[PDB]
């Protein structure tokens, strides 16, 4: 015979929140999955068509183009305040935290399995032409906000909106100005087709993104659930946050929504997320410490004086300062030094 | 607390771009260089 089996353990999971969960504090034992999602964020051109831009243009100036927003996808945030841990500090170190799961996703194809009540006819009876064409599902996340690179062909080319794009008209900029350094830090502003990140200071902000070029490419989609992320590193972990924020970062052009004229327009998506979460700590943020973030011997921060700088100061300050003594009798002598050799004279 | 404390790595002392090159000390660092064509 055999009694059976376990029952595996729940180290407890109270729940599987919804929001609420944040607001208590407890351990990193404790587990929590969060069910959520952002909308589409593409400018959008309405109400009918929402998840979509408006109608889109071929041929307009490179060295000079502006056009309206609900055309422009921007940035896609929700800041999602992710609360410490920490509270009465009385004993030791903080906690920020880390990061283990995350399925996210593009959120919802079905209806452009349509083509028959949309669509532009693509020819007879034949139906619409298959929304395809360039998409790009992203999502960057830390919980820390982009530092971005803004980029810009058509450095000529202009922003009406909230269309806080990249501003650099350099000849370079078309492939390199490195100085539209920016910040995803309100959804839908920077559009999308301006900004890129920084990666580089981008270390603590995680980007996923893959690329789906060419103008026809025709969708595909593989609808496993069981596929989820598992969000570390080598010191095991994804970013984290001292900022204990989520900032969260977004692409879904899922192609083109080819409206039926023949204009495109976009078609975008919602994302979603369900992430898994666990409390990690971190350290001493002040316990003071002149300052914080350290290796740095240049503060920033430049002088326009009155002659100091270039070459032409109101000081001309040099000498041991630093010598000691015995006591002499001259002292009115100055002490110096040739380079290797020493200089004394009387003089300097 | 749960001062867990971060734990073990071999610090970069010395992040940067190019200025991090100038001063003595050893390998285990590494080094890095932002930087680009």
């Amino acid at each position: 015979p055999k009694k059976p089996k376990e029952p595996v353990q729940v180290p407890k999971l109270l729940i599987k929140g919804g929001v609420e969960v944040l607001e208590v504090k407890t351990g990193v034992d404790a587990i929590t999955e969060v069910e959520c999602f952002l909308n589409p964020e593409m400018g959008d051109p309405d109400e009918n068509l929402r998840g979509f831009s408006l109608k889109l243009s071929a041929e307009n100036d490179f060295s000079s183009d502006s056009p309206e927003r609900k055309m422009l996808p921007c940035y896609s945030t929700a800041r999602i305040p992710l609360p410490n841990l920490n509270e009465d500090l009385t004993c030791g170190n903080l906690l920020m935290w880390e990061a283990v799961t995350v399925q996210t996703e593009v959120i919802g194809i079905t209806s452009m399995l349509n083509l028959h009540a949309g669509s532009q006819k693509v020819h007879e009876h034949g139906g619409g032409k298959p929304i395809q064409g360039s998409n790009f599902h992203f999502f960057a996340v830390g919980g820390e906000p982009l530092e971005m690179q803004g980029v810009l062909m058509n450095y000529r080319s202009k922003y009406p909106d909230g269309t806080i794009t990249p501003k650099n008209p350099t000849a370079q900029s078309q492939v390199m100005n490195t100085d539209h350094k920016a910040y995803l830090d309100k959804n839908n502003a920077y559009p999308v087709e301006c900004w890129v990140p920084d990666p580089s200071r981008n270390e603590n902000a995680r980007y996923f993104g893959t690329f789906t070029g060419g103008e026809n490419v025709p969708p595909v989609l593989h609808v496993t659930n069981t596929a989820t992320t598992v969000l570390l590193d080598e010191q095991g972990v994804g970013p984290l946050c001292k900022a204990d924020s989520l900032y969260v970062s977004a692409a879904d052009i899922c192609g083109l929504f080819t409206n039926s004229s023949g204009t495109q327009q976009w078609r975008g998506l919602a994302r979603y997320f369900k992430i898994r979460l666990r409390k990690r700590s971190v350290k001493n943020p002040y316990p003071i410490s002149f300052l914080l973030s350290d290796l740095i011997n240049r503060r920033t921060q430049r002088v326009d004086g009155q002659p100091m700088y270039g070459m032409e100061s109101q000081v001309e300050e040099v000498r041991v300062f630093d010598g000691t003594e015995r006591l002499p009798g001259d002292p009115d002598m100055i002490r110096y030094i040739d380079k290797q050799g020493q200089l004394q004279t009387k003089m300097l």
